């Protein structure tokens, strides 16, 4: 599923990811359109080998089980497929995880790049959530 601007947002928010360890829910909306531009079913391949999936195009080296990624840890406890379900649930449960994880948003490189110190508010703007 491609989801919308102000749908994400609201889904997101529902699922309780607005300001969740500090980060404002315009942070998240920002992350999904330049990892995935909304779309629940998008995958890309790493040069390691390992795999993102998803509209948060979480890592299979760490986060998920692929089944091809040796040495994957898993942390998460779901196989990656589950990450591309147009219920965003399970991939919102494991991205909490990793920002929990310490380093914060930076975990997701477009993020970092392309959100991070702009006014990441105007993702939201004219939304009813």
């Amino acid at each position: 599923k491609v989801f919308g601007r102000c749908e994400l947002a609201a889904a997101m928010k529902r699922v309780g990811l607005d300001n969740y360890r500090g980060y404002s829910l315009g942070n998240w909306v920002c992350a999904a359109k330049f990892e995935s531009n909304f779309n629940t079913q998008a995958t890309n391949r790493n040069t390691d080998g390992s795999t993102d999936y998803g509209i948060l195009q979480i890592n299979s080296r760490w986060w998920c089980n692929d089944g091809r990624t040796p040495g994957s840890r898993n942390l998460c406890n779901i196989p990656c497929s589950a990450l591309l379900s147009s219920d965003i649930t399970a991939s919102v449960n494991c991205a909490k995880k990793i920002v929990s994880d310490g380093n914060g948003m930076n975990a997701w490189v477009a993020w970092r790049n392309r959100c991070k110190g702009t006014d990441v508010q105007a993702w939201i703007r004219g939304c009813r959530l």
